């Protein structure tokens, strides 16, 4: 949801 790397 907040961030990056991926998913979230």
């Amino acid at each position: 949801v907040v961030g990056g790397x991926x998913g979230g």
